[PDB]
């Protein structure tokens, strides 16, 4: 059974603790690390990729869309499938995702199972 690679980056710690469970007891994935804000997560990037990056637009210092820019201009972006998390879900941003090239992007509140099927549809295979 073939684990898929996650990583979380988010500053809610009480949703990255909750996620962080729920995935792990998922079969087919596997919980790498997590980050409270985009500083910690391009540290952690460095060296360590995941198959699917869960990434929070607003954070504290350094933001998500700064992330994935850093990010697609690292060349990261073609093995890292990032899934953009966010209450914020405003259209101009979307675009902005988009054109830094995030796969999906999905607005909190969300189902967690629905959230599990869109990370298999983005880094499953067969
Ligand atoms: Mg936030």
């Amino acid at each position: 059974m073939e684990k898929i690679k996650v990583a979380i980056a988010d500053d809610n710690k009480e949703l990255v603790k909750t996620l962080e469970s729920y995935l792990a007891d998922h079969p087919q994935i596997e919980v790498i690390t997590t980050a409270p804000n985009g500083k910690v997560i391009l540290s952690l990037m460095e060296n360590d990729l995941p198959d699917v990056l869960l990434l929070d637009i607003i954070m504290p210092h350094l933001d998500g869309l700064a992330v994935l820019e850093m990010m697609q201009a690292n060349e990261n972006l073609s093995k890292v499938q990032v899934i953009m998390l966010t209450a914020f879900g405003q259209e101009d941003v979307m675009k902005q995702a988009v054109d830094l090239g995030a796969s999906y992007f999905m607005l909190k509140p969300f189902e967690f199972d629905r959230l599990v099927n869109q990370i298999l549809q983005v880094a499953g295979h067969k």
